[PDB]
């Protein structure tokens, strides 16, 4: 009886097993842009991704993942928020069943169609493991997704999708460059949080950018005929895969941007 998305293993019930999903740093939240503050101690942003080293693709039942040789500073993310340098390990997505829902974060109570999270963690912690438990250890760039016009980078993800239809496949996703799932402004939103699956480590630093990505109605197709299930069990589509908004509680979200 493993944690999911379904009403009996989904959101409301994962703080049976993981009780600080009623912690008082959870993610996601919705993004009240009326009340969130330009902050002008905010350092620009810097997304290093030129050097990127893309591995593997993996469904793991739960969304499907890219993931990053990060034995060395290759793609990297500083400055904004942040205090030294964190490396990307992986990315994911959220999405939904229908076009008006999918996103984890919401933008004054708006969902997107899904949510992108660049995945990274603070190099003072020297693994990834160490760093997930420290409250500084994680930092995690969602970009919101919107169906229209096609994102060309994108397409190569949607492309291999077929290969891993089932929990537990994966396949190579070498030269696989992140930089091209990015839109034109780093205008972003940052607040204190967690993950947003089991465990829940209070451990991230969100950096939500405010430009969506266009993706077509194709593309995001392609991620709803994805499977929860392993090969040769009952079909269930890998669709609403995303967290609700959780209480915001005693945080403030800083703006980049006036
Ligand atoms: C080695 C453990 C820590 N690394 C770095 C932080 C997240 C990652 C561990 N968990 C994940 O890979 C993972 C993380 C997220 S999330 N939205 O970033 O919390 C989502 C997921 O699948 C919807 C994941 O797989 C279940
Ligand atoms: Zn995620």
């Amino acid at each position: 009886h493993h944690w999911g998305y379904g009403k009996h293993n989904g959101p409301e019930h994962w703080h049976k097993d993981f009780p600080i999903a009623k912690g008082e740093r959870q993610s996601p939240v919705d993004i009240d842009t009326h009340t969130a503050k330009y902050d002008p101690s905010l350092k620009p942003l810097s997304v290093s991704y030129d050097q990127a080293t893309s591995l593997r693709i993996l469904n793991n039942g739960h969304s499907f993942k890219v993931n990053f040789d990060d034995s060395q500073d290759k793609a990297v993310l500083k400055g904004g928020p942040l205090d030294g340098t964190y490396r990307l390990t992986q990315f994911h997505f959220h999405w939904g069943s229908l076009d008006g829902q999918g996103s984890e974060h919401t933008v004054d109570k708006k969902k997107y169609a899904a949510e992108l999270h660049l995945v990274h963690w603070n190099t003072k912690y020297g693994d990834a493991s160490k760093a997930s438990q420290q409250p500084d250890g994680l930092a995690v760039l969602g970009i919101f997704l919107k169906v229209g016009s096609a994102k060309p980078g994108l397409q190569k993800v949607v492309d291999v999708l077929d290969s891993i239809k089932t929990k537990g496949k994966s396949a190579d996703f070498t030269n696989f460059d992140p930089r091209g799932l990015l839109p034109e402004s780093l205008d972003y939103w940052t607040y204190p949080g967690s993950l947003t699956t089991p465990p829940l480590n209070e451990t991230v630093t969100w950096i939500v950018l405010k430009e969506p990505i266009s993706v077509s109605s194709e593309q995001v197709l392609k991620f709803r005929k994805l499977n929860f299930n392993g090969e040769g069990e009952p079909e269930e589509l890998m669709v609403d895969n995303w967290r609700p908004a959780q209480p915001l509680k005693n945080r403030q979200i800083k703006a980049s941007f006036k």
